[PDB]
């Protein structure tokens, strides 16, 4: 556990991996439910040419029993034992598989953090000023970058509102400032272009991460070299989603 | 000649290549001097994965000579028989290699459409309303489509005024209205695709083209499928033809 951030060239540097230059990094999502089927997939993916793994606690199903997540988490860790790793419990609140309070939500997200099998967690901008600056807090003292995160699933905010909160974010401790927005017209992924360019341009001193979703919002997936997006999802493995092969050769094709 | 177009799926047929429907269409230009230069380049775009072959006429030399011009169309379409050609002299105003009068540039452009060699010509926007209007009804009564055109090398208009001008383009009777223009900022790439979209929506019975140019703005070549750009242009921090049809293909799904 040890990472990197510079304000220069505005990254985070962990495992190796250096966010914020170069072509936007793909980031792909373990969903299994039992820690065999966590296993499974971490095979599956190994091969593929992604940069960063995130597991998506929320969907484990043993997620209540600390001794089975660490025993999860280190089963990754085993299979992919070099790129980065990113906890993320999305919470139900923001389109997540169960329900989880706050508190537990927290002493999850702390347990990930102690445990030294995760290079970052992802943390719910929403989840409430106290127990984010806390758990930014322990994250950092710990060695793990956090990943702040804000998600809407159903329209898009006005540009002004999701500049403020990359901003608040930022002023919150985010080591990276992630948005994803729904779009209901094609004017809405501009919207979140212009968001992002504004952020980037005006306040960022660190990498962002922001997303239109549908395939109405692909474009915001492969266009972050250019608009500023430091990173992109993409599946391995809806009509929504862009595989992970193809994202790479659009990637490449645009790096510049 | 011949070509059809229709107002319910806003497309354009032109020996049939459908341009406004599915994945945008990839255009490539002939850029030589000599006749002899245009069929080497025609003959190394053969092979090629492309859909409409445009000449840039301002490139060659002997573009004051009648016959050598007839004479090269007839060349480039004995080796491109199957796809559509695009005749396009760019003015030296719009950034084009020669200067040539307004009169001059009509003959050119009916003498194109006469040769009966060439599918579609370009027209700029700004010829004049009068020459604008007499060439695009030659060209339409003898079956040759129009793609009106409009370039800005150095900057990227207002959103509203990209709107007005592809607007004009359709009064003027342009089968596709098409604009290209130069991004100062990133978010210029987002105000030409803002007007694309805009256009697109409210506006368009037809095919409309268009381009945010240079590095910057490469989204407006991939992403015409979603916003609304029926076409882009390739070559055989630009992205190749081979690139092009990858990324077009992928969006497509
Ligand atoms: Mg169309």
């Amino acid at each position: 556990n040890l990472y990197f951030q510079s304000n220069a060239m505005k990254t985070v540097t962990v495992r190796d991996l250096v966010v914020g230059e170069g072509a936007p990094k793909i980031i792909v999502s373990l969903m299994g439910k039992t820690i065999t089927d966590v296993k499974s997939e971490a095979l599956a993916y190994r091969e593929a040419d992604f940069d960063i793994l995130e597991w998506r606690v929320d969907h484990f199903a043993n997620v209540t029993t600390a001794e089975s997540v660490l025993e999860a988490a280190g089963a990754i860790r085993e299979i992919i034992t070099d790129k980065p790793l990113l906890f993320t419990f999305r919470s139900a609140k923001e389109g997540g598989e169960q329900a989880l309070t706050t508190g537990q939500y927290i002493d999850l997200n702390r347990a990930a953090v102690d445990s030294g099998l995760v290079d970052m967690i992802d943390l719910e901008l929403f989840t409430g000023d106290d127990e984010v600056k806390a758990t930014v807090g322990y994250a950092h003292q710990h060695n793990v970058a956090v990943i702040m995160s804000n998600h809407d699933f159903h329209k898009t905010p006005a540009a002004e509102e999701i500049v403020q909160r990359l901003r608040k974010m930022q002023e919150l401790g985010a080591d990276i400032p992630k948005i994803a927005v729904m779009p209901q017209t094609k004017a809405d992924v501009l919207t979140l272009l212009t968001a992002t360019v504004e952020m980037q341009e005006r306040y960022a001193d660190r990498p962002i991460i922001t997303m239109s979703m549908s395939k109405t919002g692909v474009i915001s997936r492969l266009a972050g070299e250019v608009f500023g997006s430091a990173a992109t999802f993409g599946a391995v493995k809806a009509p929504g989603q862009i595989s992970v092969a193809d994202l790479r050769t659009v990637l490449t094709i645009l790096h510049q």
